[PDB]
C-alpha cells in the first residue's frame, strides 16, 4: 500500500471528507469505520454524531499534510466515493476515531481489509475505557 498526496476541500460528516485528489475534487469515505451520522433521513442527527464529525473536521483542517491511502480491493464504491486510509500529519483519522471512541469498525469487506486488526485493537481499548459511544 503506498500513500498519496491531497488536499482538504471539505468536511462533511465524521466519515465522509471531501479532497482534491490528482487534480479532482473527490468524495472519499473512511475504509473499515461507521461514525454515528448527522446526515441520512433513515437515522438523522444520531448520538455523537455532532462529536465524531467536529472530531474528523478538526484533524483534517489542523493537519500539514493529508494523505490518501487506498486498499488492495475496489476504490470507490457505487455512490462514487473514493475507499481509503486518510492520514492527518501522519496520523490515520480511522484509527483515531475508533480509539476515541467516536467510530465502531464497519462491516468488512476482504480484500479491502489491510488495517482491520490494528483498528479492532484500537476499538477493543476504547470500550476497555468507555469511551463515547461506549460509554
Amino acid at each position: 500500500l503506498h500513500k498519496e498526496p491531497a488536499t482538504l476541500i471539505k468536511a462533511i460528516d465524521g466519515d465522509t471528507v471531501k479532497l482534491m485528489y490528482k487534480g479532482q475534487p473527490m468524495t472519499f469515505r473512511l475504509l473499515l469505520v461507521d461514525s454515528p451520522e448527522t446526515k441520512h433521513p433513515k437515522k438523522g442527527v444520531e448520538k455523537y454524531g455532532p462529536e465524531a464529525s467536529a472530531f474528523t473536521k478538526k484533524m483534517v483542517e489542523n493537519a500539514k499534510k493529508i494523505e490518501v491511502e487506498f486498499d488492495k480491493g475496489q476504490r470507490t464504491d457505487k455512490y462514487g466515493r473514493g475507499l481509503a486510509y486518510i492520514y492527518a500529519d501522519g496520523k490515520m483519522v480511522n484509527e483515531a476515531l475508533v480509539r476515541q471512541g467516536l467510530a465502531k469498525v464497519a462491516y468488512v469487506y476482504k480484500p479491502n481489509n489491510t488495517h482491520e486488526q490494528h483498528l479492532r485493537k484500537s476499538e477493543a481499548q476504547a470500550k476497555k475505557e468507555k469511551l463515547n459511544i461506549w460509554s
